[PDB]
């Protein structure tokens, strides 16, 4: 102020003139930043991975809220964007730094208020830039980047406490995969600019050269054949969700269970639909709720390596 706020995204440019009071999210993600930087959204998205549809609010966003004396205001669009119930939050801006709208969509949220669109690709946001975007619509650039540097601090506190969990997971090669062990003809990889994928470098891991073949400007995720699970070998860890059947139903299945990574059991087995998969794509407040327990099991994985 008095600079209008700027903001260039996959769809041109939103200007805003002043900082906008009431704010609305949609897509996942989103409202955690707003919540972090002390605001109640008016509305923002039900979620039900990880959380019943009935409640529709993950742990960690319902207990920032409640801290802040505030109530969840959700929109009621797990079949897809509602753009009435947007519309009747009477919304100053719609947070979407990280989201997967289309240019319809851009424009049907537009005549409702300035929207916060990704910058590029659908889906492909990493946490920290979800913080830039959704915190410069709010005219809170500033306050973005504190609450990058603090959530930076937190992941070091972390592994500062786990030495050997630290050590054991450092310079670790590693995929994020979505593997489902009734049919491995075909699964998925993760590719660099999906935020589950980024996350594991935050915590000491890096990728392995073989991720480098299945990047793609066009997707945050990349289908496999089983025909080329053998360019994975590089891999030291695997990550995938599952349940308890998935690392024995690997090991044991003709096409993959020679791969390195699940030959050795060095398989991190994320509980599907549970809050810590729903944290594997990081916000602000999940990072600080789920850390030491995602340490812990990608450290319990690690041990496995070779
Ligand atoms: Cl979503
Ligand atoms: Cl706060």
């Amino acid at each position: 102020a008095p600079d209008k706020i700027v903001l260039d995204h996959a769809f041109g440019q939103t200007i805003l003139d002043k900082k906008p009071e009431r704010v609305a999210t949609i897509a996942w993600g989103n409202h955690d930043v707003a919540l972090a930087l002390g605001i109640v959204p008016v509305g923002f998205s039900k979620a039900n991975y990880g959380v019943s549809a009935d409640k529709g609010v993950l742990p960690w966003t319902e207990e920032k809220i409640k801290e802040l004396n505030g109530k969840a205001n959700l929109f009621d669009d797990l079949d897809g964007l509602n753009f009435e119930a947007i519309s009747n939050s009477k919304p100053d801006v719609i947070l979407a730094g990280y989201s997967g709208i289309t240019k319809e969509d851009y424009d049907t949220l537009s005549k409702i208020a300035p929207v916060a669109a990704y910058k590029s690709k659908p889906w492909q946001t990493l946490w920290r830039d979800m913080i830039k975007i959704d915190s410069k619509a709010l005219g809170m650039e500033k306050e973005g980047d504190e609450l990058i540097k603090n959530t930076e601090a937190r992941i070091s506190k972390e592994l500062e406490k786990h030495p050997e969990i630290k050590g054991k997971i450092k310079g670790k090669k590693v995929l994020f995969t979505m593997i489902n062990a009734a049919d491995t003809s075909k699964f998925w990889i993760y590719t660099s600019k999906d935020p589950r994928a980024n996350y594991l470098t935050d915590l000491g891991l890096v990728f392995p050269e073989s991720l480098k073949e299945f990047e793609s400007e066009d997707s945050f995720a990349k289908e496999i054949s089983a025909e080329e699970a053998n360019k994975i070998n590089d891999a030291d860890v695997i990550i995938t969700y599952g349940d308890d059947k998935t690392l024995e139903a690997l090991q044991k299945d003709p096409l993959l269970g020679k791969i390195n990574a699940i030959k050795n059991g060095a398989v991190a087995v994320i509980p599907d639909n549970t809050p810590l998969a729903a944290s594997c794509t990081p916000t602000p407040l999940s990072i600080n709720y789920t850390i030491e327990e995602y340490l812990n099991l990608l450290g319990n994985a690690c041990k496995n390596a070779k």
